[PDB]
């Protein structure tokens, strides 16, 4: 009822990898279908691809696949299917892929390119396993037991056969793997097949009778049979190669090979002369080879007419030429080297006067000139008049056009007779290979690289013999044009089969596809799969349609190959496109014990206390997830794949390596008798047989035949001798992993150790979810090594038990037979005198072996780890979704984050961060820190890490997590959350300590996730429905938004208080910030739905108004510093933000507050009891700043001097602000003073600025303006509601201004006093000084100021009043204004705080810097060139709404006609932000700096998380919400 996995892909449409497994494929589980379901009642599994929210693919995308959509509708390797991509900028699409049949499926993703094209992604494979059932009993894929059997071996009737079955059936194996039961051969091996189309004739007569014998072996036997597929070559002497010649690579099709065709009939001819002259027919003399090999230099090499292929024939194109001369003519160009350039003239011709097929090979003399042409050339260059030296020159050409063919003509003789004489050698002398045997119908001096016959159509052909080349690209069809093997003798052949030539399709042979195919189908019908022989030789395409059709045949086709390709990735890619189901590996390439020990280390399984997967910070989590409360939705007989825990993430589909079939012996690998000693044939099978895959044998290796049988010659039969040598033990072994097959599934479930010490290896094998295990020791015999004793074993937290023990002894030499094939006798002797004892204090299980334990022998211990039982696993993903359920966004914090400055506050300095030994400590107390951590370690399953050796040294992180929530008890649902912390750790401190790591890690990242979740169901729809990076960015509101013990927002109370940001700006007077507040107000509160903490922070903020403006440095509402002209705005800002948002919102301006400091403006007074004098109604609160403001105010700061600014100069205290009503905006500040946000005052006394501000901004700031022109906006339409009672203003003399009045003044005078026109001609218009300018169509960052250079310089700040007040300005001029700061002021997180073009511009902050430059020292840039990310906000904000207003481009008729932007638009907005989503990725601090230098560069003093650095991406997501979804 839950068979669904997530596939996710990235933003270019790759699938994503989850962990790293190595290099391998996207395989689903191998599980059987649900109970009582067959094929089309259900899907049997589900594809959910998670298409990225807004990537490039999502622009017109599609999603095109082969798989069909229905159980009805058949499989087409090149039909796909479209599913259609729903766009959204904030919620990502997921698309499901129901599969019904198993096979190899694939998708691409088609899309609207950048230059509006249509490009493509990769097609991009995944694989659905069969489903291998015997009768009614699963069987999975990692517990076959595969016999090969050879059937010219097994007696000569079915009967004689089901001897065999019985034989192998006793040693539980549960498949049978069929050489070739094909009609044979001539040369009666196996693989050369006769007739592809009808079966032995001396067993079988029909497919059902072979049909019928395989189907007995299901039913007498519990037996599934798969056989041999040949699909390179077949036998050279099949009825339909005489009526269907061109099947194969003869003169006509492949005419390359002509050359070779006249070098190997030139052999058979010779060999039969070779007696005649000199002959030394056979002989052991390499002093008598040459006298062989001169003979081959004379009578072969110098007879045929190899040069003629490759050369040009000079005499017959002259004699060609004069008889032509009187022809075409004159090469009427001067495309002529002279005839000094005789290399290049000879070249020029090689390209101009040539027939097609140039160098290239082909007939005996395929390589000739075009004569008209090369006359024409001739006479240009030379004369018209032939006998004017024409014969001479035209002779020196051709001669220098064949010296290339030359060379290559004697490069390639040399390798065919250097490789015939080494090849010869062996083949023939002996050296290493018996048969010096000489001429005969067969023994011939060299081997038949052709197939010699006369067909039907009454043509002689000379069909080629495949094979293999030595060390050459098994990809690279050496029977095609692009190859030269056959020519230089390079192919080792056999004379068995003939090469198959298979096209580019069925079109190139279309007998020979269409009889394969039939032959595929045919074995389909019967057996359950194939076995393919040289997969990597057969090619890609031709493999891949025929596996197709025999999968039409029977949907279940299990499909194995002895894959050998050039790499890792490219056996993936045959695995992922062909569907193959089991790669194959032989034990017995092993050269010695360490070899092995890695050979089964590979296929062992995974390290034991290996990490598991848990979703961590990369997923969304949307509020609208099911769920399993208590991870109990899992009925054993719906088979389902479950999730990782309580919040119902699909599993991850994820590249695995392809599953291995490893063989102990196969059929062409040397006996342990031969290669190593009979004895090793028990630990070898043992080894192999404990490993996590199928496992393998050929039939003998068990009955301990003594040498390996020649498939060609041996007519031998098996012997009935029945249990001989290891039948016994793979009883044993196979009968042990059909109990264990039932419960692992996947790869994280079965672990593994192996040691190697000398001629032992020790394998432990270990389920990692019940904790049952077997313990094997192997006494390996490769050869009589001595006496060597094996240290004692030691088990932690486990308990052992003796299952078996066997040792394997050669009674004498084996049997001479002809008529039977006998083994070796063999004594299976039992064994005795192992010592387990178990220390009931330490849980250490000891484990000594005895002194008779010879080479060859074996121990199995059944084992058992201590504390892992079934019910541990449901133990801890269960709970976790019920602990979190009383949590608030504020007690969030407390579990997940808390720098470690943070924790102190609560701690008294006692506790904070864990110091981890090596490493150092996590940048977050709560949960973050571990998961920012433990994320890169799941994925490499880096079990070294410094994190993963503390965890096993000691359970001191483990109470770690628990511990500190001590400090947080009484939080809101933080006390439950602990308790669960508290209960599964307490219960893992129970395990082995290997395992610690694993389940401290899968514990957290599952509370981990829990609590994401949580703060997204608190938070507003449109965070929770959203991408991973909006969510990221959504929880640095919780980051920053906590209560603490030594600062607060409110004077009498400590509740929650937003920090500027984390870790330094969050401790008593350095935590909460005006400016900051209500900068980040509208993105980490509204945006997220954080009301109810909205009103709070601008409630107590109210409290401080002094002087009519709001101070910066709130000390919790106790001595604030009101030296900021920014904060009062920022804060009317943020309640229009408020009150548009909040639902109800107006109720906010009724709200009366304690005004807790005078009416006036007079001294600090925090204990008087004029403090909680009056009340003053927000109402009034708004109208007291516009009011105050109007009327002028002045004041030197209260209790001014050193100890509130210790470097500001005594006139800096003195603030005045006023209006210049000729305009309508606001004036403030000085040179000495730092009024805006950009208040960095200098303090270098070496550099000589101790009280100099960085950048003073007096004068008109843009932003204020922009924001009182909002303000204004607000008010007016706030009153035509009846929500404001306030219309009149007093000026300083006694005047009364409606608000519309001064609103209509900013309206008309704003961009006047602002703006800097691109044309010369109308400076005359907006009070412009041409003197001091730097870029045209500008808007000023300041008006009239201190230094009027200063006014004209390009800084983000105005694009904060196009955001608040656009209705100041006109569309082309803001448009083009900020497409600049997008080519200048735009980095790639960072808002440039300077035009890079002005002097003053200095991008790198060192606080520290001690020199005497007067930019730099003490840190006076941070305001001049250093890139801020909050700015980056207000800049797209916008860069978006302008984009939209001006460029047509960027808009599209939305649903109704309502305006909504267009995808290029997106696709704007979207690379900018891709730079911020990379940063929050990768940073330790789950946020965004505060600051950047020049181009991106970390600035070390920059905080690593601000809140309105997040807040202002946040503001724009918003913005596209609210607005067009």
């Amino acid at each position: 009822a839950h068979r669904t996995l997530l596939l996710r892909l990235s933003d270019s449409g790759e699938p994503v990898t989850s962990c790293s497994y190595g290099q391998g494929v996207l395989t689903l589980p191998s599980l059987p279908l649900p109970q009582g379901k067959k094929l089309g009642d259900m899907p049997v599994y589900t594809v959910k691809l998670a298409i990225p929210a807004g990537s490039p693919v999502t622009r017109d995308g599609l999603i095109w696949t082969n798989c069909p959509p229905d159980f009805s509708t058949q499989f087409d390797r090149e039909k796909f299917y479209k599913k259609i991509i729903k766009t959204s900028f904030h919620e990502d699409d997921h698309i499901d892929l129901d599969i019904y049949v198993p096979g190899t499926y694939c998708f691409y993703l088609s899309f609207k390119n950048d230059k509006d094209e249509l490009e493509t992604t990769r097609k991009f494979y995944f694989v659905v396993l069969p489903i291998l059932s015997v009768n009614d009993k699963f069987i999975p894929l990692n517990s076959i037991a595969m016999q090969s059997v050879v059937s010219k071996w097994m007696g000569p009737t079915i009967k004689d056969w089901e001897k065999v079955f019985a034989r192998v059936a006793s040693k539980k194996y549960n498949m049978i793997h069929f050489t070739p039961l094909q009609h044979r051969g001539e040369s009666n091996s196996p693989y050369s097949i006769y007739d592809q189309l009808e079966f032995d004739p001396t067993v079988f007569k029909s497919e059902k009778e072979v049909a019928d014998m395989v189907e007995r072996l299901r039913t007498e036997h519990n037996i599934l049979s798969l056989t041999d597929i040949v699909f390179n070559h077949t036998a050279n002497n099949s009825q339909w190669l005489l009526d269907h010649p061109e099947a194969g690579y003869n003169h006509k099709t492949s005419p390359h090979l002509i050359s070779a065709i006249e070098l190997d009939k030139k052999l058979l001819d010779f060999s039969e002369q070779m007696e005649a002259l000199g002959y030394p027919v056979d002989l052991k003399t390499v002093d008598d080879l040459i006298k062989v090999m001169d003979g081959i230099k004379e009578h072969v090499i110098g007879e045929l007419k190899l040069w003629e292929f490759y050369v040009v024939d000079v005499k017959q194109t002259v004699s060609e030429l004069r008889e032509k001369w009187g022809n075409s003519k004159s090469w009427s160009d001067d495309n002529i080297p002279s005839k000094d350039d005789s290399t290049n003239l000879a070249q020029f011709v090689r390209d101009n006067a040539t027939e097609p097929g140039f160098g290239s090979l082909g007939e005996r003399g395929s390589n000739k000139i075009n004569i008209d042409k090369f006359a024409a050339i001739l006479k240009k260059l030379h004369s018209e008049d032939y006998n004017n030296g024409i014969e001479e020159l035209a002779t020196k050409i051709l001669n220098d056009i064949n010296l290339p063919f030359y060379k290559e003509y004697d490069d390639d003789i040399n390798e065919v007779l250097e490789q015939l004489f080494n090849r010869i050698k062996y083949l023939r002398i002996d050296d290493h290979g018996p048969k010096q045997g000489p001429i005969t119908k067969k023994l011939p001096l060299s081997e038949p690289y052709f197939t010699r016959f006369k067909a039907k159509d009454g043509e002689e052909y000379a069909l080629a013999n495949n094979g293999w080349i030595w060390d050459g690209n098994p990809l690279v069809d050496f029977a095609s044009s692009q190859s030269k093997a056959y020519l230089r003798r390079e192919v080792i052949v056999w004379g068995d089969c003939v090469k198959l030539r298979y096209g580019k399709g069925p079109s190139d042979s279309p007998y020979l596809w269409e009889r394969m195919s039939k032959y595929v189908e045919m074995n389909a019908r019967i057996f359950n799969g194939f076995r393919i022989d040289n997969c990597h030789s057969t090619p890609l395409h031709v493999g891949q349609y025929f596996l197709d059709v025999a999968r039409r045949v029977n949907p279940n086709l299990y499909v194995v190959a002895e894959l050998f390709s050039g790499s890792e990735a490219m056996d993936c890619l045959f695995v992922e496109r062909l569907g193959i189901s089991s790669l194959i590996r032989e034990a017995m390439q092993a050269w010695s014990e360490e070899e092995l020990s890695r050979l089964v280390h590979r296929h062992g399984g995974r390290p034991i206390g290996s990490y598991k997967f848990v979703p961590l910070d990369d997923f969304p989590y949307p509020a609208d997830v099911k769920i399993d409360e208590e991870y109990c939705a899992y009925n054993p007989d719906d088979h389902s794949v479950k999730c990782v825990s309580e919040i119902m993430i699909p599993k991850t589909l994820t590249a695995t390596p392809p599953h291995a079939l490893f063989m102990d012996c196969t059929h062409d690998n040397e006996t342990p008798n031969q290669k190593r000693t009979v004895e090793d044939t028990l630990p070898n099978a043992a080894l192999v047989a404990f490993c996590s895959s199928a496992i393998g044998s050929v039939y003998g290796y068990d009955e301990v035949f003594p040498q390996l049988l020649d498939l060609v010659q041996e007519k031998r039969t098996y012997s009935c001798a029945e249990n001989t040598g290891i039948s016994k033990v793979k009883t044993l072994l196979n009968n042990m992993r059909e109990e264990i097959a039932s419960e692992a599934v996947d790869i994280e479930d079965s672990e593994m150790h192996v040691h190697h010490d000398g001629q032992y290896i020790t394998f432990h094998r270990t389920n990692a979810k019940n904790g049952k295990g077997w313990y094997l020791v192997a006494r390996t015999k490769f050869h009589s090594s001595g006496d060597q004793m094996l240290p004692r074993i030691k088990l932690s937290q486990t308990k052992a038990t003796f299952k078996a023990a066997f040792s394997l002894e050669r009674t004498g030499d084996a049997p001479i037979s002809d008529e039977i094939i006998e083994g070796i006798p063999t004594k299976l002797r039992e064994l005795t005198g192992f010592d387990i004892g178990f220390d009931e204090n330490t849980k250490e299980t000891s484990i000594l072996l005895p002194q008779d334990f010879p080479q060859g022998s074996i121990v199995i211990f059944e084992t058992q780890q201590l504390g892992i039982d079934d019910s541990l696993d449901h133990f801890i993903r269960s709970g976790a979704i019920k602990a979190t359920e009383k949590l608030s966004l504020e007690s969030i914090n407390y579990v997940l984050y808390r720098a470690e400055q943070e924790e102190y506050d609560y701690s008294e300095g006692r506790s904070g961060a864990y110091d981890i030994p090596d490493y150092g400590k996590p940048v977050y107390c709560g949960l973050q820190g571990w998961v920012s951590i433990l994320r890169k370690i799941i994925f490499y399953n880096d079990l070294a890490h410094p994190l993963s050796n503390n965890l096993r040294n000691g359970h001191a992180a483990v109470d770690y997590v628990v511990n500190r929530l001590d400090l947080y008890k009484d939080k809101e649902g933080v006390a439950e959350v602990q308790e669960w912390l508290r209960s599964r750790m307490e219960r893992i401190k129970q395990l082995p300590s290997y395992l610690v790591p694993s389940f401290f890690a899968l514990v957290v990242g599952i509370m981990y996730g829990c609590c994401r979740l949580r703060a997204m169901q608190l938070m507003s729809d449109n965070v929770g429905k959203s991408t991973v990076f909006v969510q990221s960015l959504a929880m640095t509101s919780i980051q920053m938004v906590s209560a603490m013990k030594s600062t607060s927002i409110l004077p009498d109370q400590n509740i929650a208080a937003m920090a500027a940001g984390l870790p330094h700006f969050s401790t008593n007077y350095m935590r909460c910030w005006g400016r900051d507040v209500f900068i980040s107000l509208r993105g980490l509160l509204l945006t997220t739905g954080r009301y109810e903490e909205a009103k709070e922070h601008i409630l107590a903020f109210a409290k401080t108004l002094k002087h009519g403006l709001i101070p910066n440095l709130l000390d919790a509402g106790r001595n604030p510093r009101y030296n900021a002209r920014d904060a009062a705005w920022f804060f009317v800002q943020a309640i229009q933000d408020y009150v548009t948002i909040v639902p109800g919102g107006v109720s906010l301006l009724q709200e009366k507050v304690t005004r807790r400091f005078p009416l006036d403006d007079e001294y600090i007074p925090y204990d008087d009891p004029k403090a909680f004098s009056y009340s003053s109604t927000i109402e009034e609160i708004i109208y007291e700043i516009l009011n105050r403001h109007a009327g002028g105010i002045k004041y030197r700061e209260a209790n001014a001097g050193p100890n509130l600014d210790r470097v500001m100069k005594d006139e800096g205290f003195n603030v005045e602000v006023n209006v210049d009503w000729e305009t309508g905006l606001i004036h403030g500040g000085s040179q000495f003073n730092c009024g805006t946000w950009m208040d960095k005052m200098g303090e270098s006394e070496k550099a000589n600025s101790v009280g100099v501000p960085g950048t003073p901004r007096d004068g008109a700031a843009v932003e204020i303006n922009g924001l009182l022109k909002s303000c204004l906006r607000f008010v007016l339409q706030l009153s035509k509601d009846g929500k404001f009672k306030y219309t009149e203003v007093t000026k300083p003399d006694g005047s009364k201004i409606s608000l519309s009045s001064w609103n209509d003044l900013l309206q008309e005078n704003f961009e006047r006093c602002f703006y800097v026109p691109k044309n010369k001609e109308d400076d005359n218009k907006f009070e412009i000084d041409a003197t001091i300018i730097n870029r045209r169509g500008i808007y000023k960052d300041l008006y009239r100021s201190g230094k009027p250079y200063e006014d004209y310089q390009f800084r983000p700040n105005f694009t904060i009043a196009m955001v608040v007040a656009p209705e100041l300005f006109t569309p082309d001029y803001a448009a083009g204004a900020i497409e600049l700061a997008d080519q200048v002021l735009r980095g790639p997180v960072g808002m440039r705080t300077l035009d890079p073009s002005d002097y003053n511009y200095r991008p790198y902050y060192n606080n520290g810097e001690d020199s005497d430059d007067f930019a730099t020292s003490k840190g006076r840039n941070y305001h001049q060139g250093p890139e801020w990310v909050w700015c980056y906000g207000y800049f797209i904000r916008a860069y978006h709404y302008f984009n939209f207003l001006t460029n047509p481009k960027c808009q599209v008729e939305g649903s109704a006609k309502k305006l909504k932007p267009s995808s290029y638009l997106y696709r704007k907005l979207y690379s900018r932000l891709l730079k911020h989503r990379e940063w929050i990725e990768n940073s330790p601090w789950a946020g965004l700096a505060e600051l950047t230098n020049k181009d991106g560069e970390v600035c070390n003093d920059s905080s690593p998380t601000q809140a309105w650095s997040t807040g202002c991406l946040l503001d724009l997501f918003y913005d596209l919400w609210i607005s067009y979804e």
